């Protein structure tokens, strides 16, 4: 895989961010994660974990996996980095975040997010509490 750019436009929630890739506005939906919504518990703390992480970027990058792209909603599918760090990983580190829908096409970082899981396990961190 490689990173490509992209610039914030808006945060939206845990695991949803609105950005401008190749030059147009898109939702992008955090692969291989699963935030609780707003609504629920966690969901605010989610929310503003990801958007702090956004917001605070310097460089926003977009990493696409081998399989599809788009997803049935027209929501790009991918990695995000800010200032190089992957906002999926941290949110599922700091157990803000479940590994989750995870399909055979897009699954390069797998692994590496079920070790972050299974650290915030281990910590009882947030959902893990
Ligand atoms: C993360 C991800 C979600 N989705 C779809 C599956 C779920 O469909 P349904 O909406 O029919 O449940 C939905 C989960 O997104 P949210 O967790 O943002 O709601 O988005 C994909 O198709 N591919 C993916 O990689
Ligand atoms: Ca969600």
């Amino acid at each position: 895989l490689h990173k490509e750019p992209a610039t914030l436009i808006k945060a939206i929630d845990g695991d949803t961010v609105k950005e401008m890739y190749k030059g147009q506005p898109m939702t992008f939906r955090l692969l291989l994660v699963d935030t609780p919504e707003f609504n629920e518990k966690y969901g605010p703390e989610a929310s503003a974990f990801t958007k702090k992480m956004v917001e605070n970027a310097k460089k926003i990058e977009v990493e696409f996996d081998k399989g599809q792209r788009t997803d049935k909603y027209g929501r790009g599918l991918a990695y995000i980095y800010a200032d190089g760090k992957m906002v999926n990983e941290a949110l599922v580190r700091q157990g803000l975040a479940k590994v989750a829908y995870v399909y055979k096409g897009n699954n390069t970082h797998e692994q590496l997010l079920r070790k972050a899981e299974a650290q915030a396990k281990k910590e009882k961190l947030n959902i893990w509490s």
